[PDB]
């Protein structure tokens, strides 16, 4: 009953939406993937390909978690995204801001685990030159952290989803892989993750 | 009124938009409608269409009544819906945010029945491949709770009504159907409930 | 000056911009009236009208009244409409959000006059396929309160005028009507008023 | 700097944007011009000409000064327009809401002393039927306070600029002119001032 | 952490983000490199440059240190840019409002430097009459503080990298400079410093 009220309360309290929520030296692991829908158009003379997807990610949130039997019933709680922290993830070859079509509320359990789950459309460059070939045009779409490096946010890849995409599409989906790299850049002193989905598509006939 | 002024005041003390106002044991029931107004636009190579709707949504929020001998003559109110926890309902395969064409206010009676009616304007993906044949093309058009299951929010269909669909259309209406589903997903132990509404349509002459 | 600074500080309080400003009983009487300046573009294949036009809407807040000698030389006030109680009027049949193209701000004198002036551009619904003949095409611009009825908010008409037309446009004006209606719907026991502007006009030539 | 933080905490003390700096019998002065950047489109059809353009606004507001003697070092501050009062200066007839180009602060020097200098890309309504001829196009871009009169707002002009005209344009600039204007309505005792530039260009052939 | 977030508050603290964070007749020095990704498109006819591009920008904010020891592990912080200053670089010759592709977070080190990478869409007024010629268009793209001399801030350049240029562009970059100017404008006593980034380039086949 009111307990969701009294507990959304105290989840607030000394709260700080701004800060990663590491606990000593230990990193958030962050969960990610990407499940393409729908291939909305390719841009040949600008190189560029326009796409709707679901990403998936989910991270432990210490912070975030309550004794169940203080709030009985309350498992769960739905929450704005404004209100906690989430993964500032950045499509690092997009050119232009993501849409996001869905609801800006995650799901977080009693143990702290949030699930943020938006399905988003963006356009990103790309060669598509091939989209008119039988080998097809190959797209990545490579996501990582804007500002959290490997020792604050661990970013790992969960199996992807090709099984939403639309059949009526004019772009027949040939593959999608997902692979997860790491490097140190000539800018920082630690090393950055960050998770890549290529995909290889055609046009139809 | 000095009467809703001060019922305005009660309405927002103690009072949190995101919390969900189930009550112990029982899911906020939400009613639902979908009237078709006009179909915009048919993009046949992406696979797109451009509906404007009449979305109608009604559920009962306990934290919301008021006894009507204390505030005389105040019988319902106007209220933004940013101050008013509102249903989490995702359009499942729109491919753009939506348009609220209206006002962003609802409807409140001294029981806690909020009614939220807004008028939209989105774009959907859909095979329009037939709109140019007798049958015509059919598009499905879902909606449900992206972050609430079957046991926190009960989606429930009201009637389907086309009698808004505007007459001077390139586009005729065949038929609107509609249905509810209750579907599970390899992940939570709850279902989902959402509500499919399937129209078709068909390039006129 | 200061004494527009003392007024701000009397008038804000206890001010609640999301009450409308009724008097038991008494609805809040709003005058309405539209004025076309440019019809843009018409759109014969999605069926819509595209518009430039300038509202004229006044009504009268009794919370913002004052005693001009206790406030010498202050007779109106420019405030801003996010801070004050505006008609939640909506256009029935536009498809789209209208754009103010001038400043959000009231007039409002001392005995609690309010005026809103707004330049709008918008596009709406409506069958423009006789744009190319003598006869011409007409459009209905509807207008009424969203959430309130007769019985709170009384719409009324002052009178219309085609002077502010540009004469360099590409369409003629044939014919024009504004007049108030009042009708039920089939939610509500009160009946509503709008106010409708038809517009015929064709293309010269 | 340390005076620079102070100056704003005094600063922001019993300051009201919204309250147009006015003394008994003393009209706030607001110097304007206008320096027409580039001619981005002319709209035949539609009857529309888009600019880019700078605006210059100066205007004391004697709210805003202070003693360097206390402030040492802080001759003038950079100011969010946000929160201190503009001019509430409109475009007669433009078609679109303005695109603000440049950081929208504003200089502010002890003696109270503001300087707005915004660039702006806008829509207006205009006769560019002439575009091809000899004789060019004519276009008058009108502004003026909206809801100040001339007792409250003296709208000055000072000496305008085409030195800023782009030389790669496929218009050539022809000549502008500016005016500055008093007029009343039917509405109010009190004269509007308003300021045009008129501006003739043609395509370059 | 618990350490990171007992740091925001601290920070936070009497800080001002509109006061640029001079000390004592030392202006801030703001670093400053741009990093270009993508031509995205030439319009011939209204003579515009549309491209994506990397900004690097840092400047020291002494408001913003804290002693590592005080505070252990917590060497950087990643903070939201609307709460704390930023220079108010301007792109002299946009046409468009900057379009920003990427989180607007901050980094800032003990020491308070910080560092703002945002990747940017935006149009430019550029003469691109030459882009299908042996020796290409060339474009100008010029920034720099809108309100802040060079007293006051003290823009300086870093090396512009080519190396993130996307190759399979149907423009091929001939060559990039870039230069520091100061300029006296007819107002103020002190200059304004600019940065100038000169881009050659021409279509390919
Ligand atoms: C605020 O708005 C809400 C939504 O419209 C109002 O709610 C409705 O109230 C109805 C009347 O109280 C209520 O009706 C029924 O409850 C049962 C149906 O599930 C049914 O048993 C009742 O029949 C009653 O039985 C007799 C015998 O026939 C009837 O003749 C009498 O009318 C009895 O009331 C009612 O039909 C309906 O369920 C409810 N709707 C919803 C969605 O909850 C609410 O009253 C408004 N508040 C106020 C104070 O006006
Ligand atoms: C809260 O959510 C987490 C994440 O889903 C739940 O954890 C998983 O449970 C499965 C099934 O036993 C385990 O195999 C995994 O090891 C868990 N995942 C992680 C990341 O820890 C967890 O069960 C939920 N907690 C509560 C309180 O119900
Ligand atoms: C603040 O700025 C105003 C505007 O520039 C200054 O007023 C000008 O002063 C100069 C001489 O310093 C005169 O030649 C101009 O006629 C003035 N302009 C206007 C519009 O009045 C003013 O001096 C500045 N204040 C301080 C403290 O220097
Ligand atoms: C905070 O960041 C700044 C910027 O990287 C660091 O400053 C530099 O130190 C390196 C060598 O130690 C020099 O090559 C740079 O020129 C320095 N930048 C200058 C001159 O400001 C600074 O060391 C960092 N602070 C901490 C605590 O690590
Ligand atoms: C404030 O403005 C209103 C409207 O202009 C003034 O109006 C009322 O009186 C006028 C004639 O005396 C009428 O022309 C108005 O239509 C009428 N309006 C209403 C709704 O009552 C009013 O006098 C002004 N108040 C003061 C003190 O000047
Ligand atoms: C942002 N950058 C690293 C930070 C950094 O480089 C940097 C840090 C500090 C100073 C100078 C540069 C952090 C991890 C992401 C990486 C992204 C890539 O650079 C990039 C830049 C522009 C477009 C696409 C990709
Ligand atoms: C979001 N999802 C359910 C939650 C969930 O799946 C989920 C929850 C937790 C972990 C992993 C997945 C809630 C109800 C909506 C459903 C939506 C569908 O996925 C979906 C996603 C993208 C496009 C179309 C459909
Ligand atoms: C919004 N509606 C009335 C309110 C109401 O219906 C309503 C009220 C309470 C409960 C359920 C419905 C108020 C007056 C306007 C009317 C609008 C028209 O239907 C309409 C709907 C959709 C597009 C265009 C026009
Ligand atoms: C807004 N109006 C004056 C006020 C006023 O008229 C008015 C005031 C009160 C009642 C009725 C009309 C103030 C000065 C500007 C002027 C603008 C012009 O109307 C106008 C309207 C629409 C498009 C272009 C121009
Ligand atoms: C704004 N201006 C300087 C100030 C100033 O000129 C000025 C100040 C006060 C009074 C009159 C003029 C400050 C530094 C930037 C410079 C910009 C340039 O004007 C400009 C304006 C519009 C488009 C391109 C360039
Ligand atoms: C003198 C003056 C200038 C500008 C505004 C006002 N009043 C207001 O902004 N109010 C907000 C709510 C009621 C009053 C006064």
């Amino acid at each position: 009953g009111e307990f969701q009220r009294k507990l959304y309360k105290e989840l607030v309290k000394n709260y700080n939406p701004d800060v990663i929520p590491t606990q000593r030296d230990r990193p958030v692991t962050v969960y990610f993937s990407l499940s393409l829908l729908q291939i909305m158009d390719v841009d040949e003379k600008n190189q560029v390909v326009d796409v709707v997807f679901w990403l998936q990610m989910s991270w432990t949130d210490h912070y975030l978690q309550w004794n169940v039997s203080e709030y009985p019933g309350v498992k769960q709680v739905s929450v704005p995204i404004s209100s906690l922290w989430v993964p500032d993830l950045a499509a690092y070859n997009a050119i232009s801001k993501p849409e996001v079509l869905t609801p800006q509320l995650a799901l977080v359990n009693s143990s702290g685990h949030v699930q943020y789950l938006p399905s988003i459309r963006q356009r990103f460059s790309c060669d598509v030159s091939g989209v008119d070939t039988e080998s097809g045009a190959t797209c990545k779409l490579k996501f990582g952290s804007w500002t959290h490096h490997s020792r604050e946010l661990d970013l790992q890849m969960q199996e992807a989803d090709i099984s939403g995409y639309i059949p009526y599409s004019r772009f027949e989906l040939v593959g999608v892989t997902q692979k997860r790299s790491e490097r140190f850049y000539e800018c920082c002193k630690e090393p950055y993750p960050d998770v890549t989905f290529t995909v290889t598509f055609r046009k139809k006939g």
